[PDB]
């Protein structure tokens, strides 16, 4: 056990639209009790709940908001359970397979399997999930379950993590006048059999669903009209001068207090909170090893099964070989009967495959993280997974399908133009491709890190991988001597000195042959100047380097 | 006036996961009439909604649905308004910009404007959003309006069409007690005071909102349960059996009956209904010129100006000028001190002209379409405006910036380089390369229309580019002549020749100039094949061709 007592003083929340959202906003809540926020539309309670989880601030907020006499720790908000108002899932996966996930990654570790898969279906029977377990989550393009089933799986997926304060934002809207009594229910088991601290915010209760909350704040345009216990409500305000006239439910004539309508309403009650209330809740706030690389990479087992299921349908795309596949047979069509001895030709050929396995893979990859932008930033601020496993479940998971194009691109394309004969030529060709193509996909994923959305993304890897194909090594002769330095930070050059070095060697072969635009040109681009070995060993710095900048820009992101 | 008259007969609804949804659901709901569709959470009660909206056919879907004695036609989805459960809307403009759009759009045009100004702020003020007016609408990553301030947003986007049929899918949720009581007092005289026809679904009513309707459905999974007259559902459950203990709310004890937790309940009021009311539904189900040319201009002017603001922030890029810019300089002095003579280098520069200027434009006009799929398919099915204009504003709409980029960078390069003295043939490069331009980026706008995500589009559309440099004329000297027809597919290849033309001409200035590698090499790649004007005249064909295609890949999209 580990309990919280929430504090908050004098807060108050400024916008520029200067517009006062919150002003003055005071109170305290201790474990084992259940409060409720209640008040009308625009009134501010999805702000003040959104500050006192930790989710709001800078210099807007103002307002000492304490969590055990401290301020907000990384530590508090491991503890903190915070239910939002929009539902964020994943498309692909079933209502079953969803609550597993959780289950496994943040129930505590020194509990066997089968246990936490027991923790898991225990919840479904009581959220009443246990129609649609087997049906997918969808989203707005694809159709699964329901409005008021999904609202259930978003506080199921908050109930798995054990927390110690929780703060829900409008649980019972979607559900009907049975499902809500039931989970108001259970959050008042938690309350008063387990010593939680519950603070949720709600709208249209029924007088059943009014009677389980031991402390009721009102809040009516930002400023708060009553706190204490919802037993003294409506004895307070007949001792100011309001009474309901038929006898109706108590959370219905609390609500025309604060719309003004229950017949200057508003503005009697306000100054009517300040002297009679609000002092004495002030006066109430003055004294109120090898175990640890397993959860390491079980996080990471986890992460990827859960990737690899979102591109089971959706992907498995024939499209992107069959396209691939007939790319190789029009480039080696072209060079058909092109001959060994004709070599500005075959370096044409070899600056073509530079630039298309370039494009292709960094293009690609401007998408892996900015299409995750969504559900990474809620998961980030719960606290669910580090991010080294995060971030190494894609790097492991892009890996099978990137490198199955090149390999189909060439066995095409070394053949049928027929480069060189052996399979030992062959295999340096087909290995100096496949670290390129690793290379070029990390300059993709660190500009996608960077910028978080993929249209301002793709311009900049456009116009990056164009100035890469100009200082590559084929475009000019003469380059005015002070700009010769910019091809050694191109990807593009040390591909094509690779792929030259194999074919035609260090001369001596060809100069044999064709004798000695047969012995001239044949001496700036064929001989070369970087080494075959400083040529590998840059491709691994651009390898681990470009990966190690996209880990950088996503560690920016936090709340 | 148009009255509609709702029927529904013996509706079922089969999914594969088989599944029964709904089975054997029958209505009728006249003008004049006010109905409430209650359930619990799964019953199916937005299915039947959007099967009688007409947002749901197929081969599941199985039953006679009815509207004036016919099927659901192209008209009768111009008088029929459908609010759904989640809400799309624009995250840039503000509340009032938002609904004077839709007045401008959608009221009938023999009315002056200033009176369509006062119909959308007379609106405003009977929902209460008269203090959020001039605050932006957001979305998840732009903090705007509530949650209740959106869902009454979306209610008057509707009451703006003045429809005849009005079919709401949950309303109320999200709002206090004090707005859900006005919003349904102003939906039942809309239905009494104007005589049209409503359908809702809705979760937790007060007993003074149960009181407004008219007639009641009650399902309990997929199976209707009572249908007829609110005032006689507590008086025909207890003819059955069931009355309640304690007095209480009549919409709360129907819902413990629907759950069968009301103490085999639920197969017991089943084969009740199915004997004493059902037969007496079906039974009562036997009887009861240059003004035409100004409504596309004027929708094409809404349409420019309500997308110039949602890029107006968000944008205004100087890092796309900014970047362009530097390669242009970047360009312009790898080929600083080139000479006129050398003819070789002259054409590596203005084929890579060709590469730049097509690959760039081409890849950021794949996420023009693909990024409006769920507003747009939500627009269509309303029917707010016609294709054309919508189509032909985001031509008019794109143009500006796609024409500042290449004026911008030719103006650095084409005198660092000094390529020919003259503004005649300053000009004429640079109008060749701005028709360029727009042809290529139609080849993206369609490849993004036909396939409608930018992440699969932006596959096929650079391998196909690709193709496009390989057949535009640089890379092989001797093609397999069996292959030489590709090249006059490529929009590459026509660039190319008419960048050549303008420099070097037809020959006969650097033949004098040359004597006469040097008079071979001028003979396969200065002189050219394809006429001056046929390659224009293949420009325009592939300027308007490629945003034909586009039109009629849109003209898929269809509810
Ligand atoms: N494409 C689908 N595949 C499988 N099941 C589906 C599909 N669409 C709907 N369902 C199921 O149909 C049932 C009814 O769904 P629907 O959303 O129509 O009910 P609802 O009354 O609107 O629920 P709520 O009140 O919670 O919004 C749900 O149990 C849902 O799981
Ligand atoms: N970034 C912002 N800029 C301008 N106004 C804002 C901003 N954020 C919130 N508001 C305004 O603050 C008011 C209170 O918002 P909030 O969402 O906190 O209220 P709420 O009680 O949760 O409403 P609901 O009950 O409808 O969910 C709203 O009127 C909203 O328009
Ligand atoms: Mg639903
Ligand atoms: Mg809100």
């Amino acid at each position: 056990c580990f309990p919280i007592t929430l504090k908050f003083v004098d807060v108050c929340y400024r916008v520029k639209i200067e517009r006062t959202i919150l002003s003055g906003v005071t109170g305290m809540i201790s474990p084992g009790e259940f409060m409720a926020v209640l008040g009308p539309s625009g009134s501010g309670k999805s702000t003040l709940l959104n500050a006192v989880a930790g989710r709001l601030h800078g210099s807007n907020l103002t307002g000492k908001i304490l969590i055990n006499d401290g301020k907000i720790t990384k530590q508090t908000l491991k503890r903190t359970g915070f239910v939002a108002q929009d539902d964020l899932l994943y498309p692909h996966l079933t209502v079953r397979e969803t609550l597993v996930f959780v289950a496994l990654l943040r129930l505590p570790r020194s509990l066997t399997r089968d246990v936490k898969l027991r923790a898991a279906e225990s919840v479904i029977s009581e959220l009443g999930l246990t129609k649609c377990e087997n049906t997918v989550v969808g989203n707005t393009f694809i159709r699964g379950i329901s409005g008021g089933e999904r609202k259930r799986v978003s506080i199921a997926h908050e109930l798995l993590i054990n927390p110690s304060l929780l703060v829900l934002d409008q649980p019972t809207s979607g559900l009907d006048a049975t499902a809500a009594l039931r989970l108001v229910q259970t959050l008042a088991g938690l309350a008063h059999g387990k010593g939680k601290t519950v603070v949720t915010s709600i709208h249209q209760p029924s007088s059943r669903v009014f009677q389980m909350f031991d402390t009721v704040l009102l809040l009516s345009e930002g400023k708060c009209l009553f706190v204490g216990k919802g037993r003294d409500a409506m004895a307070y305000f007949e001792s100011v001068g309001f009474s309901p006239a038929f006898p109706m439910n108590p959370a219905d004539f609390l609500l025309d207090l604060a719309n003004g309508v229950c017949q200057n309403v508003r503005q009697t009650l306000v100054t009517a909170y300040d002297t009679l209330l609000a002092p004495q809740v002030k006066t109430c706030i003055e004294v109120s090893i090898t175990t640890c690389i397993a959860t390491w990479f079980s996080q990471l087992c986890i992460l990827l099964h859960r990737l690899l299921k979102e591109r089971r349908h959706e992907s498995f795309d024939l499209l992107r070989i069959f396209q691939v596949v007939a790319a190789s047979i029009l480039c080696g069509l072209m060079w058909w009967h092109s001959d060994y001895r004709d070599v500005h030709d075959r370096l044409g050929l070899l600056f073509f495959i530079s630039i298309f396995w370039g494009v292709l893979p960094s293009f690609n990859a401007v998408f892996t993280f900015p299409q995750e932008r969504a559900i990474f930033t809620r998961e980030r601020a719960s606290g669910m997974y580090t991010l080294s496993s995060y971030f190494m479940a894609h790097v492991l998971g892009s890996l099978s399908m990137e490198l199955v194009l090149p390999a189909s691109f060439l066995t095409f394309t070394y053949w049928m133009v027929y480069l060189r004969p052996g399979i030992v030529p062959f295999l340096l060709t087909l290995s100096v491709l496949l670290l390129y193509v690793l290379a070029s996909q990390g300059l993709g994923l660190a500009l996608g890190a960077a910028i978080m959305d993929a249209k301002k993304a793709s311009t900049i890897v456009t116009v990056t991988m164009l100035a890469f194909v100009l200082t590559g090594g084929y475009y000019v002769n003469k380059v005015p001597s002070g700009m010769v330095w910019m091809k050694y930070v191109s990807t593009t050059f040390y591909c094509y000195r690779l792929l030259v070095a194999i074919q035609y060697g260090s001369g001596e072969e060809i100069l044999r042959m064709l004798g000695c635009a047969g012995c001239r040109f044949v001496e700036e681009e064929v001989i070369g100047d970087v080494g075959m070995w400083t040529s590998v060993g840059v491709l691994f710095l651009m390898f681990f380097g470009y990966r190690v900048l996209a880990y950088l820009a996503l560690r920016r992101i936090k709340h």
